[PDB]
């Protein structure tokens, strides 16, 4: 008896259905043979010749007890064990699937193979409530700009649990037939991307803390050359004030906080953030992203670092580290079980000094931002929009156009952080995923019965 696996609510996600087995050596050619062939979707000539062991596996046992009322020569039944999925398509890449044997190979099924073998029930953080509403926005939104994949994490900032973590596309656990191997793949934690624009809420976090701006400082924002590459902003201007920087995407702003910093200011302030750090969770293909470990660092070396490239993280990772900017700066290891609070947590950055660049992503989320169609009603929002071209496994990166948004909120006193990746959106008539985080967060506040934190 395989343990059954649940949500965080007790709702059943994986239980074992009991499914059958079946297996003067001549056959009688008597009519059973027959029946026995039309039930087993097995040929006479086939039947014949493959005994001439095992015959079916993994059987109905509404066939089974139709073939025990045959008493054909030597026939003997033996008991398994098939893996039912209430959710399935919803929750197939957290949950898993099982191989014949009930032996786990994907998924929590095999993370958690020994406890539930060795058996009792498991109960996950994830919320199936919020994994569908979560898993239907991200599979719509796939579909509607028509990109070849999405990817959707949710994460309590408080305990550090996993409520959600949806893949568009998703497989059929309940029937593994005509889906290939590529589909198995847990995208949320194996694929991996240059994390962008989203990293500069850490170069103004930094910057503020090396004293080398103040949260009212204004900054030339004009193009200037680095080791001969030009920094500029598509959208040009004269003076932006730190908050202006986040609100712009200003690769100008956050260039000039970072070369006035040495180079290990924000290779110390990402480490600490969990960039190239393992997410640990027993999952398998689970990818601890890469991270540089060089010495010498030239000026466009720096400044291609405050950009949020030189490095890659699984959306995952990136999840954990917007949980650790909900928390004002409180660094909690992930859970995809559930755990009962409080959750210790180690203090990376001062609390106040997070708080204020909380404050100033919500100007992302507000009008002349690159982030205004992710806005809900009623709720502040502290997002980042960001973009990447290549995507995927270690060593197997195909040049696609990712587009995501990392975000926290309520803003006023942030629960939840999220991170949506569409990929690869082939659509006409940042600003794909926007909606997407939109829809899915505005979702997730409601159901939990958050009050709105707008102003008057």
């Amino acid at each position: 008896a395989r343990g059954m696996i649940s949500d965080r609510s007790g709702r059943p996600l994986a239980v074992s259905v009991p499914v059958n087995a079946v297996w003067q050596g001549g056959i009688s050619l008597d009519t059973r043979w027959k029946a026995l062939s039309d039930a087993l979707e097995i040929p006479l000539d086939q039947l014949a010749t493959r005994i001439n062991v095992y015959l079916a596996r993994q059987v109905n046992p509404a066939i089974g007890d139709y073939i025990r009322k045959l008493k054909l020569p030597g026939i003997h039944l033996r008991q398994e064990s098939r893996r039912y999925y209430p959710a399935g398509q919803v929750m197939a890449h957290i949950i898993g699937v099982t191989n014949i044997d009930g032996q786990g190979i994907e998924g929590v099924e095999k993370s958690f193979d020994r406890w539930l073998t060795g058996a009792h029930n498991l109960v996950l953080s994830v919320d199936e409530r919020l994994q569908a509403l979560v898993y239907r926005e991200l599979n719509n939104a796939v579909a509607f700009n028509k990109a070849e994949s999405g990817t959707a994490v949710l994460v309590d900032v408080n305990t550090g649990e996993v409520l959600a973590m949806a893949n568009s596309p998703s497989y059929n656990p309940n029937n593994l037939t005509g889906t290939p191997k590529d589909a198995m793949r847990n995208r949320a934690i194996t694929d991996i991307f240059e994390p962008g624009s989203t990293v500069k809420p850490m170069v103004v976090m930094t910057a503020l803390q090396h004293g080398v701006v103040k949260e009212n400082s204004v900054l030339n924002t004009l193009p200037y050359f680095v080791n001969g590459h030009q920094i500029k902003d598509v959208a040009r201007y004269a003076e932006l004030s730190v908050t202006g920087i986040l609100q712009k995407s200003s690769n100008v702003g956050v260039s000039k906080l970072a070369l006035a910093m040495p180079s290990s200011a924000l290779v110390d302030t990402y480490s600490r953030f969990g960039f190239g750090k393992a997410t640990n969770l027993g999952l398998v293909g689970e990818s601890s992203g890469l991270y540089p470990k060089k010495q010498r660092w030239s000026d466009i070396e720096r400044a291609t670092f405050s950009f949020g490239y030189g490095l890659m993280v699984t959306p995952l990772q990136l999840a954990r580290v917007y949980a650790t900017i909900g928390s004002m700066g409180v660094y909690r290891p992930l859970s995809i079980t559930r755990v009962d609070p409080p959750v210790a947590g180690e203090r990376i950055f001062p609390e106040p000094l997070v708080r204020t660049v909380v404050h100033m992503m919500e100007s992302v989320a507000l009008p002349g931002g690159g982030g205004t169609k992710a806005a809900i009603k009623g709720y502040r929002i502290a997002i980042k929009t960001g973009t990447a071209k290549k995507v995927g496994p270690d060593g197997k990166y195909m040049d696609r156009y990712l587009a995501y948004t990392a975000g926290v909120a309520p803003a006023s006193n942030p629960r939840f952080a999220l991170v949506v990746v569409i990929n690869d959106p082939q659509a006409g008539k940042g600003a794909v995923s926007a909606p997407v985080f939109g829809a899915i967060m505005g979702g997730v506040l409601r159901t939990m019965n958050i009050e709105p934190d707008a102003l008057p």
